[PDB]
DNA sequence: CAATCGGCTTTGACCTTTGGTCAATCGGCAG
DNA sequence: ATCTGCCGATTCT
DNA sequence: GAAAGCCGATT
């Protein structure tokens, strides 16, 4: 009935996934792998289109991002704001709400990193836990939005 | 040969496009500041800014995008959202097939030379006043900037 | 080539027989 | 409507 | 008083 993209954002690995819903079917799921020998516009562009591909094809009534509180070097998280910047112009592009959520949320609303992951497993049904981390953790994040906004609790922005 | 100019932000964007003939001196082209406010959705504020940069970069087709390069950040939420605003202009960068470039500020100042490069600026394009706002102005110094490395051959990509 | 991995987490100016302090940075809300 | 100006600066253990 | 991540190196 309801479907969710979840994304755990970065430069160098970004993960989607993408629920449909407590119990859900994971419909897709990719980690979009960009190098520092890439010229910083094909980085940013390719990640641009691959989630605007995304959300064109599958047409989700919500996009939850993961929310982060400490960045030891400004840098870091100047680029994964390049990498924000690229999904909400996608996001915007496709008239899809936004929603971040922190890691604790995450935690409380499904459970340790490795005891979360085995409740995702869990609720999609798969034999194994997904990998890599960067994938399970974008669906962690769709899966903790859908908690939020099945008790009308949604977090926008 | 032509310059755009960028002063990333995501309440203010500097947006600034140059001709240069050196003997430097160049024309200015357009200028532009994008206001956005907290008060818009996140994805309002961005997307208008990518349309805008999009917009600009087809009208006046440039060889170059400069933008300002910074080196710290007291709070890393301010950097990230700072970072939402360059992701906006770096899709349009890749759409328009433009290459990237990023400058810090004493790469501006040496090149160049606050009060004081402004008014070079003001002067190599031959302008009765400084330029306002601020944010116009230093989006302006990126673009001459850049034409100047780029000048002497020494291009600094992203 | 995947995946895995371990390190480094801001900076420069000018000053202070020496490594010190120092400021820079921008976004939300108020006139 | 527009510039102009100030203040804060990472939680949860 | 620690939380992540990206790079550039491996294998």
């Amino acid at each position: 009935h309801m479907v969710v993209a979840g994304i755990d954002p970065g430069i160098t690995h970004l993960g989607l996934g993408v629920v449909a819903v407590l119990k859900a079917r994971l419909l897709h799921g990719e980690v979009v792998k960009t190098s520092p020998q890439e010229p910083a516009k094909e980085r940013v562009g390719r990640i641009h289109a691959r989630v605007l591909e995304v959300l064109h094809r599958f047409r989700p009534e919500a996009v939850a991002v993961q929310e982060q509180f400490f960045y030891r070097q400004n840098e870091l998280a100047y680029k994964v704001g390049w990498a924000l910047g690229a999904v909400l112009v996608a996001a915007f592009e496709a008239g899809v709400p936004v929603y971040a959520y922190g890691p604790m949320q995450v935690k409380q609303a499904l459970a340790a990193k490795e005891e979360v992951a085995l409740m995702v497993r869990g609720i999609l049904g798969l034999k194994e836990a997904p990998r890599p981390s960067h994938l399970a953790d974008a669906l962690a994040i769709a899966l903790t939005h859908a908690f939020y906004a099945r008790m009308g609790t949604a977090k926008p922005l």
